[PDB]
């Protein structure tokens, strides 16, 4: 999706920084994302990441006068949010939806935004779309 | 001025903290029974050494590479007014119950309620001009 909001790790980077190393993030994890074809898992991890950022906003109160983690969040919520939008509208050799209900795990903060960078990173270089078994 | 030397806690960089940690956030405290409703000169010595613990070790869960608001930058001022307290309980030569025999059993918080021990706790080095004037150490 051309338009990805720059969602760069500058901003992750420091939420990271900022999130304790032994809270677990939950996320409903698309297995197959480490190997498939983005086509293939694209679509529910954006939609996965979308819910488990705009739960894990409502943990923090607001501040954003200085690069809160709630700020911060927001920010990442909306960029996400925004590529659900596309994946919808954008839909073909794409699998648009379907199922929405992955097994649900537990992740650090590193790795959940790891994830998080990976399937947006998806975009950027993705164009080859379509099988995925 | 009592014990009052860097002991100006600042309350506003507490609820900051309290504010940029997840309310889902559990912490652990050797937490003393009954610190409530008990007078504190039987729970100040070993709260105050147990908070500086649980401080300390939250250190480790964070990164110390971050510009303006830090999350590691405000717990390490927190550690040193708090560790500033471990002191006047050092010298002192003052028998109430600074000690508290051993250590008591380990509890989980979020970040609101830490914190409000917290305060409390270093809130309690005015409240404590008395010992011999106050009650036992038990409930019951
Ligand atoms: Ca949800
Ligand atoms: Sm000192
Ligand atoms: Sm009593």
């Amino acid at each position: 999706c051309r338009n990805r909001v720059t969602n760069n790790v500058k901003d992750v980077t420091k939420l990271v920084a900022n999130l304790p190393k032994d809270y677990m993030i939950t996320l409903k994890y698309v297995p197959g994302m480490d190997v498939l074809p983005s086509h293939c898992w694209i679509s529910e991890m954006v939609v996965q990441l979308s819910d488990s950022l705009t739960d894990l906003l409502d943990k923090f109160s607001n501040i954003s006068e200085g690069l809160s983690n709630y700020s911060i969040i927001d920010k990442l919520v909306n960029i996400v949010d925004d590529l659900v939008e596309c994946v919808k509208e954008n839909s073909s050799k794409d699998l648009k939806k379907s199922f929405k209900s992955p097994e649900p795990r537990l992740f650090t903060p590193e790795e959940f935004f790891r994830i998080f960078n990976r399937s947006i990173d998806a975009f950027k270089d993705f164009v080859v779309a379509s099988d995925c078994v």
